[PDB]
Parts: C-alpha cells; structure tokens; sequence
C-alpha cells in the first residue's frame, strides 16, 4: 500500500525532471545561439577573433549559470526533498 | 496511508519544477539571443565594444529578473507552500 | 486521509506553476529578442539611437505586462483558489 | 474524502494554467519579435518611424488578441467551470 | 464519492487547455514572425506598403485558422465532451 | 464509482489535446516562417514573385499536412479510442 | 472499478499524444524553416531554382523522417501497447 | 484490481513519449535550420554545392545522433522497463 | 495492489523522460544553430574556414555536455532512483 513519501518523492522526481529538461533546453539553444554569432563574426573578420572571445564567454557564462543553478535545485528536489514526511 | 499534505506537497514540487524549468528556458535562450547581437556588433565594429555592453546589460538585466523572480516563487511553492494544511 | 482541498490545491500549484513557467519563457525570450534589435541598432547607428529606446521600452512594456498579468493570476490560483471548498 | 468537484476543479486549474502559460509564451515572444522589426526599421530609416507604427500595432493587436481570448477562456475554466457537478 | 464523468471532465479540461495553450503559442509567435517581415519590408521600401499587406494577410489567415480550429475543438472537448458517460 | 473507460477516455482527451496543441504550434509557427520569406521576397523582387507562391504553397502544404494528420489522429483518440473497454 | 489495462492504456494514449504533438512541432517548424530558405533563395536568384530543389528535398526528407518514425511509434503505443496486461 | 506494473508501465509509456516527442522537436527543427543554411549557401553560390554538403552532414549527423539515442532510451523504457516489478 | 515503489518508479520514468526530452530539444536545435553558422561561414569564406571548426567544436562541446549530463541524471533517476523505498 502507498505512503505519503511515495507521492512526495514521485512529485519530486517529476519536478526535478522539469527543472533539468528546461535547463538543457535553455542551455543547448542558448549556447548554440552564442556560438553561432562567434562563428559568424570570425568568418566575417577572422582577426576579430581575440576580441570576440570575451563577449562569447560572458554570454555562455550567463547561459551556463541558469543550467547550473537549475541543476542545484534538481539536486535539492530529489536528494533532500523539501516537505518530505 | 496518504494524508492531504502529501498530495499538496507533490503538486508544489511539480509546480516549482515548471516555474524553474520555464525560467531556465527563458533565461538561457534570452541571454543567448542578447549575446548574439553583442558578439556580432563587436565583430562588425571592434571599437563599439564599450558602447554595446550598456544595452546588453540592460537586456540581460530584464531576462535575469524573470529568472530570479521565478526562482523566488519556486522557493515559496516548495519551502512555504500556500495551501498547506 | 485525503480531503477535497488537497487535490484542488495540488491542481492550483500545478496550474500556477504553468502560468509562471510560461510567463518567464515569453518574457526571457521576448526581451532577449527586443534587446538584440536594440544592441544591433545602437551598433549600426550610434547617433540617432535615442529614437530606439522608445520603441524598445514599448516592446518591453508589452512583454512585461504579459509576465506580470500571469504573475497576478498565479497569485490568485495559489492564494485565492477559485473553486476551493 | 474526495468528491467529484475536487477532481473537476483540479483539472480546471491545470487546464487554466495551460491556457495562460501558452498565452504568455505566444504574446511575449510574438511582441518581442514585432518590436524587434520596429526597432530595426527605425534604426535603418529613422524617418520611416511614422509609417512603421501602423504595421506594428496591427501585428501586436493580432498577437494580443490571442493572449486576451486565452485569458477569457482561462476565466471560464476556473470561475465557471464547464461540466462542474 | 468520485463518478466516471468527474474523471472524464477533468481530462477534458486539461486537453482543452493543451489545445488552446498550443494554439496561442502558434498564433502569437506565427503572427509576430509574419509581422516582422511586414514591418521590415515597409521600412526598407515605404511605397511597398500596399503590396506587402496581401501576402501578410494570407499568412495571418493561415496562422489564425490553426488558432480558431483549435478553439472549436477545445469547445467540443469542454462543452460536448466525447466519451462522457 | 469510477470505471475503466473513465480513466481511458481521460487519457484519450489529454492525448488528443497534446496532439492538437502540438499541431497548432507547428502550424502557426511553420506558416508564419514560410510567409515571412514570401513577404520579404515580394518586397525585394515584386516582378518575379509569381515564382515564389509556388514554393510557398508547397511549404504550407507540408506544414498543413502535419496539422491535419494530427487532427485525424486526435479524432481517432477521442471518437474511436484505441484500447477502449 | 478500474483494472490494470485502464491505467496502461491511459498512459499509452498520453504517451502517443506526446509523440505526435512533438512530431508536428518538429515537422511544421522544420519544413517552414526549410521552405523559408527555398523561397528566399529563389527570390534572390530566380534561376537558382533548379539547383535548390535537391537540397530542399533532402532537408524535408530528414524532417519528415522524424515525423513518420514518431508516427509509427505512436501507432505501436496505442494499437499494440507494449506492457499491456 | 490495479497492480504495481500497471502504474510503472503507464509511467514508462509517458516517459517514452516525452523522450521521442522531445527527440522529434529537436531533430526536425535542428535539421530544418541546418538545411536553411545549405539551401541559402547554394542559392548564393551554386558552385559551393559540394563544399557545403560536408558541414551540412556533420551537422545533421549531430542532430540525428540526439534523435536516435533518445529512440534507444525510449525503447529501453517501454520494452525493458527499469524498475518493473 | 499498488506498493510505494510503483508510484516512485512511475515518477522516476516520467522525470527521466522530461530530462531526455529536454536534452534532445536543446541538443538538436543548439547543434543545428551552430552548424547553420558553420555552413554559412564556409560558404562565405572557403579559405579561412579552418579557423571556424574550432569555435564550432567548442559550441557543440557545450551543447553536447548539456545533453550528456542530462543523460547521466536520467540514468540515475531510472537505475538508482533517489528516494526509492
Ligand atoms: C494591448 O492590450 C490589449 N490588446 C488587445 C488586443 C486585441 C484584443 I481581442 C484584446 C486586447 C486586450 C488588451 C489588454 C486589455 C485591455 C483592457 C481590458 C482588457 C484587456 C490586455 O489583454 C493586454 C495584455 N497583454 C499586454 C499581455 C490586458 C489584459 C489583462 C490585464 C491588463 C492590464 C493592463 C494592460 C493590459 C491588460
Ligand atoms: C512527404 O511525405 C513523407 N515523407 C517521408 C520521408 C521520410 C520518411 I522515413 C517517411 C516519409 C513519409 C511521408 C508521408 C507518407 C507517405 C506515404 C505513406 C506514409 C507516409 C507522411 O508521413 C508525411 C507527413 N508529413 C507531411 C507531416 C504522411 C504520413 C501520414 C499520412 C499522410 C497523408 C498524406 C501525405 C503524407 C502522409
Ligand atoms: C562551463 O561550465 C560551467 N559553467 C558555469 C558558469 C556559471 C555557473 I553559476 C556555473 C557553471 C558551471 C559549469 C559546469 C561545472 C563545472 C564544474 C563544477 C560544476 C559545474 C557545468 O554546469 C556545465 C554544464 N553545461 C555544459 C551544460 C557542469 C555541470 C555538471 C557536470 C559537468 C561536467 C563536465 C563539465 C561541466 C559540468
């Protein structure tokens, strides 16, 4: 027979899946869009290369912070579930 | 045997996952898109570097406010669940 | 055991989650896209850019109204739940 | 113990959340994409400004009609739930 | 005590929300994208204004047909639910 | 109390909803994107545009076939439910 | 009263709806984006028409293979459900 | 009367549908985007045809690997379900 | 009848599904977008293209790390389920 934590943990795993699924959508498309501009800018001005890598890494850093903060809360959700009985 | 808060807490965790999962989609894609204009603009005109960071950080400011306001409401949902019995 | 409001509040948290999740996806990406144009236009026409912040704030105003109307209805769902028993 | 309206109302709130979540995604990204073209067109031809505002407001009007019609049905779903017992 | 139509009606309302929530994503983003070409085209060549509204309204016609055909099926789902017992 | 078809019909309405929701997202946005090209190409080359309506209708034909095949399977799910008991 | 296949079949129909909903999103937007480049390339070089139709049909073929393979598994899910009891 | 594998199998089928539904979104849109550059590039310079197929198939290789690795895990979920009792 | 792990494993398969679904959406589309730039840049600058594969593989590296970290957590959810009883 069920118990309250079976329901709480099921919610937690779905909740955690939503957090990382959305995190990977944000990060994969975000990084690809940042890389796109990098590849294009180099293609247009192949000596611009040096000055493009700082704006690129700032963008990626922002994108990846969302992925990583999401990851941390997915870890909280399934390894230390808030509201667990 | 199930109790009311088990069900409410499972809903809270799924809602909190929706909130953060949508926040990361918006943040990563929004920031990548902004970053794509920054990188391209710098590639097109290297001395516009400083000029371009101002509208970039205004833009990133707005995208990031959506992410962290969502983060606050996810924390309300899972740490101070409204409707908990 | 369960009671009706456990199920209703669970639906409310999940619906509130969809509402904020969707709101930040529209907001992050809508503002990113608006800011991309702002950044590019400032890169292209540094002088006559003041004429650009005004269409930008209008766009951002529309995008943010969607985010905050959604937020208002999330609050209603989870703090004044319609159909609560 | 549960009752049929607890299940119906839970469905209604999720249903309503889906309607507004999707409404905000459509409206935020739609408006941002319309604003993008507005900001760009002004940047390219800063006297085009006058003739751009009619096509802009037609686009936004279309985008916002979807948001508003969605909002109306979310209101029906949770305040006058069809099929309520 | 639950009855069959409570469950069926809850499914109907979630399905109807999916239908309209996806309709608004498609309508708002589709119409914004069409509107972006209209605005840009008018900005590029002001006297193409009349010429450009024809393919724009054909395009908006198609996007809007998806939105209102979805709206009809959402109404079938929630007002004349198939499978109701 | 519940019977098996209540649960099956509920799954059917939710699955039918996903099918139409997804179909209108692909259709709204696919047609918007096709029409964006049509509008721009007519703006750029008003004379030789007749050659454009033909690739446009092919694209729209493909996009609409996805919408209407989906519609056909939504109808099957909700009017001739596979696995109904 | 329920039976195991009522739950299995409900899962199957939702599962099947997810497969086709996502299939139509992939195919509608994919085909529209392929058609966009076709319409644009013809508009820019109206004699390029001949050499554009092979890359166009390769792209569409790839896009449509995802739709069709998804369709086949949705057919498996709801007409020959794996794990049916 | 329900048994454990009925619930587990229903979860398996929904998870397997998520997996393939997300795979087709990524594959169709990813392949359309790659194909859009191929078509445009060939339109811009007809004799670059052979040159452009190499980076196109590398790109399509990567997009398609996501689709078929997802397909393998969907098959694991529904044909060899982990956790089946 | 049911047992707690039936419900937990079901949540695990659904969460694992969200995680892989999201991962392939980010990966398909992120790599498509990166490859679009690669293809265009090679079409525009055939000589100095070697400088492009290096930003391309960096972008793809970031996009694929998101896909494969997600895959790693899907495996954890479905093969070493956190909170399993
Ligand atoms: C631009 O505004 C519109 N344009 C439309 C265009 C077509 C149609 I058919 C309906 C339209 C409706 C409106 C607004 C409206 C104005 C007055 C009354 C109701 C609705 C609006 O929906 C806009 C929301 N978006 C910005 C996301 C709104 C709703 C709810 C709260 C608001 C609060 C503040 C401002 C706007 C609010
Ligand atoms: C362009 O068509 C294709 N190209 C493919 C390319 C690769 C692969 I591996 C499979 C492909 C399959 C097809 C079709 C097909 C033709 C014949 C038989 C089965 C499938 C199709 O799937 C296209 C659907 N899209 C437009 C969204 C289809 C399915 C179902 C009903 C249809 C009804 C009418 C027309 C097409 C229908
Ligand atoms: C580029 O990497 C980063 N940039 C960041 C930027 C801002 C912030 I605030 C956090 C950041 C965190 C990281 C990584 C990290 C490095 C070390 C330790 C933890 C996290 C990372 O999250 C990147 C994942 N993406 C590629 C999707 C990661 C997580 C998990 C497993 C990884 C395995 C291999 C490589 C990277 C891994």
């Amino acid at each position: 027979e069920l118990d309250p934590n079976a329901l709480i943990t099921a919610g937690a795993l779905i909740g955690g899946g939503l957090i990382m699924g959305g995190g990977a959508i944000g990060a994969g498309i975000g990084d690809g869009i940042a890389g796109n501009a990098l590849i294009s800018g180099i293609a247009r001005q192949p000596e611009a290369q040096g000055r493009l890598f700082t704006p690129f890494f700032i963008t990626v850093g922002l994108v990846e912070a969302a992925y990583f903060i999401n990851l941390a809360f997915m870890a909280l959700f399934v390894f230390a579930t808030p509201g667990l009985q």
